[PDB]
């Protein structure tokens, strides 16, 4: 279970996946 949306945009956490919401990603 990886989660490329860290590759996409830093710091993305995996559990905003597979939305990975830049609110989520970088605060989140």
């Amino acid at each position: 279970a990886q989660n490329p949306c860290s590759l996409q945009q830093p710091g993305c956490s995996s559990a905003c996946a597979p939305a990975c919401r830049l609110s989520c990603c970088s605060l989140g």
